[PDB]
């Protein structure tokens, strides 16, 4: 490890507070792609030009053409990228890939496989991997152990400020450090269970009063690139039952007049209990008895060696200001403001 003096930062935009992505160029000249940058996965993906059309997703979205940069370097390599919510496949290229200050040599999937659901509902064209080499398909270095090697990053640490959603901020990645305008008080870290995966032991989930949940403990994925937080089908049928909401396809609804008096809902990690009030938790979308509200907390049965565990994404990091330390194998949580 050689630390440097640069921090580097990546402006978000907010989607409707579900996806938050930002710009990177590859190639020469530039080809732009809008990604999540997602701590939940280890891989960089964009569509490939040599999608098919008959993907609708790929009519959609910005394809990267090969043929179109002088600094491509050809591989060919097969893989498929499993995520919660779907699958993609494609191949391997190595080009240079630019995010924020940063010119990186990057090994990245070009894929010619997308299935309609869910990208067509995607604003973003693809993925940048924050998680650990140890989880990379085809054991590829992910972006941020380059950017590492470089020696120019002030600290082996990287940092997610997600806002509430013209004129503001949808968020911001920090490379390298933390931004303090965008967090108070002081960090409180936990450590990782293992060097890895971005999952921390979680002592605890209460529904106001009583932990009646997680009572023996259980797994927290901290996934910046899941829009709500997640449990296992039998946690969350649980955790809904005790809020009085009912299930519709993939997600869970209440009557909107019952939001606002919802329970504050708190997960306990490391010393402290990181309490979501319903205002952090409802899509408060009227006051009405006659409509539903969506819960931006969701059933999501992620496969083993990982899971089962829970998943703390946007829903959490909107109140927490994040950062991701390397160095030390921990995540650091304060009051995002
Ligand atoms: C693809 O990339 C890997 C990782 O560096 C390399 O070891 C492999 O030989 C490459 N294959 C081709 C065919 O260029």
């Amino acid at each position: 490890l050689t630390l440097g003096n640069t921090t580097s930062s990546v402006i978000l935009t907010n989607y409707m507070d579900t996806q938050y992505y930002g710009e990177i160029g590859i190639g020469t000249p530039p080809q732009t792609f809008k990604v999540v940058f997602d701590t939940g996965s280890s891989n960089v993906w964009v569509p490939s030009s040599k999608c098919s059309r008959l993907y609708t997703a790929c009519v959609y979205h910005k394809l990267f053409d090969a043929s179109d940069s002088s600094s491509y370097k050809h591989n060919g390599t097969e893989l498929t990228l499993r995520y919660s919510t779907g699958t993609v496949s494609g191949f391997l290229s190595q080009d240079i890939i630019t995010v924020g200050g940063i010119t990186v040599t990057q090994m990245f999937g070009e894929v010619t496989e997308m299935p309609a659901l869910p990208f067509m509902l995607a604003e973003f064209d693809g993925v940048v991997g924050m998680g650990f080499i140890e989880q990379a398909i085809g054991r590829v270095t992910p972006i941020f152990d380059n950017i590492i090697s470089q020696g120019v990053l002030k600290e082996d640490v990287f940092s997610f400020y997600y806002n509430r959603d013209s004129q503001s901020l949808g968020g911001q990645i920090v490379l390298g450090g933390s931004d303090p305008q965008h967090y108070e008080g002081n960090f409180h870290y936990i450590n990782l269970i293992k060097t890895g995966v971005w999952q921390i032991q979680m002592k605890g989930v209460s529904v106001g009063s009583s932990t009646l949940l997680c009572e023996d403990g259980c797994l927290a994925l901290v996934d910046t690139g899941a829009s709500y937080i997640s449990g296992s089908t039998s946690s969350i049928e649980k955790l809904m039952e005790a809020l009085g909401a009912k299930k519709r396809l993939f997600d869970y609804v209440v009557k909107c007049n019952e939001g606002p008096t919802l329970p504050d809902i708190s997960f306990h990690l490391g010393g402290k209990e990181y309490t979501l009030t319903s205002a952090d938790y409802v899509f408060q979308e009227s006051y009405s008895s006659k409509k539903l509200c969506t819960l931006a907390i969701h059933a999501m049965d992620i496969p083993p060696p990982t899971g089962p565990t829970w998943a703390l994404g946007a829903t959490f990091i909107r109140k927490f200001y994040t950062e991701f330390d390397r160095r030390n194998n921990r995540i650091g949580f304060a009051l995002a403001r």
